[PDB]
C-alpha cells in the first residue's frame, strides 16, 4: 500500500543553475530511493529554472531528507519543502481541545513533529477563562508540513482541528 505520491514528493527550490537531473538525484539519494528527479528547464534555451522535484519511494524517507537540511548540492544551500496540499508558516492553529488541555499536553503530543519555541493556550479577555483553542510556534516550517498533511490529531482525548496560522 504505497502512500500517494503527492506524499512523497519534495520542491526542491534555490538550485545552482548547473544542477542536473543526474546531480540532483546523485544528492537525494543519500535519503532514500528515488521514484522520480526532474531539474525544471526552460523548453527553448534548456536553462535551468532554479528548482526541481525528487519522489521518494516511502513517507519515511521524505522525512529522512528534511531531517538532514541544510542540503548544499552542487556548491548551494537549497530549499526543499513538501509539496503543496506553499504558504510557508512556522505556526499553528489548534482548535477543539476545549478547557481542560494544557500546555503540557500540547507539547507531548507536537514536540515530536517538530521544535517547539512558543506555546499559546488562548483565554477569555475578560474572565481569563479558557476558549478551547491554542496556537503552537514551531522552529522550521516542515513541522506545520507534516502535521496539517495528516487527516487526524488527537490531543488530550479531543480530536482536534489544526491549521496553518497567519
Ligand atoms: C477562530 C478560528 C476559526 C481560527 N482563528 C484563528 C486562526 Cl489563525 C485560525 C486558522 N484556521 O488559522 N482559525
Amino acid at each position: 500500500p504505497k502512500e500517494p505520491e503527492q506524499l512523497r514528493k519534495l520542491f526542491i527550490g534555490g538550485l545552482s543553475f548547473e544542477t542536473t537531473d543526474e546531480s540532483l538525484r546523485s544528492h537525494f539519494e543519500q535519503w532514500g530511493t528515488l521514484t522520480d528527479c526532474v531539474v525544471m528547464r526552460d523548453p527553448n534555451t534548456k536553462r535551468s529554472r532554479g528548482f526541481g522535484f525528487v519522489t521518494y519511494a516511502t513517507v519515511e524517507e521524505v522525512d529522512a531528507a528534511m531531517n538532514a537540511r541544510p542540503h548544499k548540492v552542487d556548491g548551494r544551500v537549497v530549499e526543499p519543502k513538501r509539496a503543496v496540499s506553499h504558504l510557508t508558516v512556522k505556526k499553528i492553529f489548534v482548535g477543539g481541545i476545549k478547557e481542560d488541555t494544557e500546555e503540557h499536553h500540547l507539547r507531548d503530543y507536537f514536540e515530536q513533529y517538530g521544535k517547539i519555541e512558543v506555546i499559546e493556550i488562548m483565554t477569555d479577555r475578560g474572565s481569563g477563562k479558557k476558549r478551547g483553542f491554542a496556537f503552537v510556534t514551531f522552529d522550521d516550517h516542515d513541522s506545520v508540513d507534516k502535521i496539517v498533511i495528516q487527516k487526524y490529531h488527537t490531543v488530550n482525548g479531543h480530536n482536534c482541528e489544526v491549521r496553518k496560522a497567519l
